[PDB]
RNA sequence: AGGCGCGUAGCUCAGUAGGGAGAGCGCCGGCCCGACACGCCGGAGGUCGGGGGUUCAAGUCCCCCCGCGCCU
């Protein structure tokens, strides 16, 4: 199976301590002739996150969306338009509400974190965030492999784009049981 | 094959260009030989963000309300990773304008204007330049799957039909262009 | 253009209001209305079985099968998408949970109720509002929107399930209170 | 051979009789890691057979053979004649259901008993308005998934079978599955 | 427009009736209203020759070719759905057994019967009545849904089975008692 | 290669006496060809759901599934030719006029003759043999023609009326007392 | 609107052509004034006319029969037929070839020893050719006919039961060549 | 998600090579008795739940569908 790992289930506390832990992981991913194929794009956002690398590409193949022999459909699109005009009015709300608690006490050191994890949650969660996860949902859609991952919007896109799913906190015990 | 849109009657200045606008618009489009298609979503904002009154009879009968049949229609995926990184960026932008207006609001004591212009940043921040509403996108996929002409004032939804390749109009001269088509 | 029918077009209060003032004279106005305005008009037999089964208007009849063309929707060379069929069934698993919980709290309420007979039309009225309003009921009204899709027609219905499920699908859809203004406008 | 897959395949008592939900799981597992086929369960599908039945463990190993993704309903179409049947017989079912709530009320109207006879009108409007007949999306999802993929449809779910015959979706004999992959091994 | 005729509209003893008296004449009104609908009315040749062999009206036929275009279907350019097949062997089986069912409890009466040619004609009409009342019986019945089918026409005939097999395959439907009208009407 | 199989392949006595003997034996030894051949064998559930009430064998049905496909025609995409119907509805037409003569001649001759209970039986015999005998005179025939002609694959069957009717299809055909040697070489 | 495609036997054949006016020339000419009125549109294939022009013949009644029947070829270049119209074409061909030379045979035989050849000559030509060219396509003059009407969807006008009945084949409306004198009447 | 059992006179139930539509209990006409009681007889007492097949013959055997319940 070509099992498209997206960033989210290689460098992350939940990810890591499921699978430092990329020896752990290349100990059987490697193994079991499972080929991985990772997102290029995927990796060069990785690297800039987080980081033996060289061993690490000698697995999971850095490959291209290959966007222009892919298509989506009309109503992928039109639910992720649906629920942007939601987020963005929660995180405006969210913003508001910061602004209301300003006027009266002034603290920005605490307000400050506050309203980024704020924006973060409400508008970065629960749906396709950047342009890192579209190209794994469309490097899924194209090779026909899995879509091991940890977002929560990325896995309910590739839900309802047609992709196949794998628990991330079963994806070590998947690849040590083949 | 025009695929109206909400900002074609809405906008004072496209209807002033033209129960009046609406009226020039169905006798144009009766007589002019052409198919105009606005789909069911924008069609219903309109008609609750409008009451033209007397006419929603006569542009049933001109225009085609329907809707993209999104089950059947595939946008390309370059489109879609197009708008996912404008998406992102915009939410970063507004992400560091409300920190600013935050930061900004210490000290002040007027918060019915720093709220309003946070509002203001957010909404042509977040909702310019970009597909915002259900119905730009309904409207963009009738263009896409009837191959017809994007007929709108948002530069967003301009942008986004352009990506994905469907022919442009311009509403300055969309009377204009009824009038010699008629 | 190809407007296919219903029969709400012909029994609903308020469509054969504005289609005249009696009903019997409603239909008459729209054969007067639709020979003319050189449009196509078309119901599904089924569609039209049950309206003549519901009303009688006698020697109108004759003249209404000449503009309307009835004939069924030819489903074999039809199909539908899939996705509609898994929100029809997703709504409808909703609606019968919803009508199952309504008969339980009418059996309960007349477990100690006096009048019955008032409780039964209860239970039938909330019954039959959680369970055939907002979607497609009878199979009539999968005959007109299978018609109305086959012929690029613009489903002309009165029932809220039948509009939603026609845009739903791709279907043209006319306003029915002012249908009239769009036929007598065409003629 | 693709073999699409159902949660009474795992939830009814005779088809694991015919194979204890976890013992069966793994023996499932092990008939169908090298009967070399392709088993393929919706995710919604997968969903409710996870929130009916906790097995511990099984999951991660269930995963990988039991290919797990929605049925792309946006590039399948479903007959028009397949609808209109569903909905008749459909509205059939809904009227009895209206009859039979109508009877229990009427008869608990002079009984003063309700906490049996709540217990019997559910027991018989399920059975007169969700068995023989399609009534979750997760059969509709076993269904295109069988559809497109030209699946053979393994359900224990009578109205399954009569709707995806329907179709011309390959049938299985759910009682035969076990000593069917028996032989698909040999 | 387009009508597709039957052998009903002209023999059966009550779409005559709403036409005219007797056949002859019936058929005459009928020309008289159909060369003034502008309608294509038109019937398969079997059907003609069958309709022509039960009435044999003398001159009327002069003028009845020119307003009925006399044409077998296109067969070979025509297709029918397969359930459509399906389903008429299907019933059609039931008919067969019902007929068998009939023979075998004539059988057994007229053994014990002393009349046995009346038993002969109620066996005759029950067996006519369930095997070929409300399906297709002859290839006139096929002609007939072929020519609608393909003219995309409208079927006018009091046939139970005519009827409910060109809905079943998609034709225009039409109330032969109200024909006649629908012609005046056309015409007007 | 695709083998469409029929009802008679392993219930009427020569084609299962070529498939060895006993009729039980028959099946495995029939699968058994079956699962070295890669050729296909399908079946239509109505003629496999006649096949289960005509025939028995218990755990044989097991691995019958694994070899033979059952499933529906698909009959909603695919169509039939016009002249096909009319040549059918032609014969059979000629075929039920033959049965109502059996039907009427023995009655007659129960009229003055005795022993009406095997007369009864010749009647049937007489009568299934006019009306059934060379024609499609089941369900179950049609499907196994539709999915021999949907899958372009080969309608084995000892039915004088389904080869008959499978050849103005187009339906490539083959003799059932020559399938096991051809599925022996198929290997 | 309505198109009418002429044969030889229209105007040939003793009982058609008495439908008209008496005599193979008259009859033309009767037939040139109701053509003319009726505002329809005749057609007759190039072929056939010429076989017109050899086996009849008019003097200055070809230059009116030149305007209202229009002599051309059937087009058959743009023009397709049915594969099993062939098919039953050469089946029904080869019975007759068979029948034909059995003909032969007995003649043949019945010469040996009756000697008597001269009206056995006469004899075995018409069993000859009714054996193989009556009552189906038996020349090219006839296909023309067949296939201009096909092109034109016209009324195939012929006394040929062999022309008739394989237009039945195809799809060509026919009328009955013994009112069709009186079809263009009661048309005009 | 399915499984089993039973629908037979007014009630409760038997019946099977597939060769009868019954028993007990009811109701009436008889009958000892003034007559009802008891006994003693008989008559009335059927969609064998429905449809489809097979048979010479079906409540019986096969298929499907309803109802009643028990169901785990």
């Amino acid at each position: 199976d070509v099992f498209v790992l997206d960033t989210s289930v290689f460098t992350n506390p939940e990810i890591y301590r499921t699978f430092g832990a990329m020896e752990t992981f290349i100990h059987l991913a490697l193994n079991s002739r499972a080929e991985f194929y990772m997102p290029t794009s995927v990796y060069t956002e990785m690297r800039k996150i987080m980081d033996l690398w060289a061993e690490f590409e000698m697995v999971v193949k850095i490959r291209s969306p290959r966007r222009f022999q892919l298509t989506v459909p009309a109503d992928f699109l039109y639910e992720f338009i649906e629920e942007l005009r939601y987020r963005i009015n929660k995180g405006l709300r969210i913003a508001e509400e910061h602004t209301r608690e300003a006027s009266g006490s002034e603290d920005v050191g605490k307000l400050i974190a506050r309203l980024r994890e704020k924006y973060r949650e409400a508008l970065r969660q629960g749906i396709l965030d950047s342009k890192e996860d579209v190209d794994v949902l469309l490097l899924a859609y194209e090779l026909d492999g899995v879509l091991v991952s940890a977002d929560e919007g990325l896995r309910t896109w590739a839900d309802k784009i047609g992709i196949k799913l794998i628990d991330p906190k079963n994806f070590k015990n998947i690849l040590e049981s083949l």
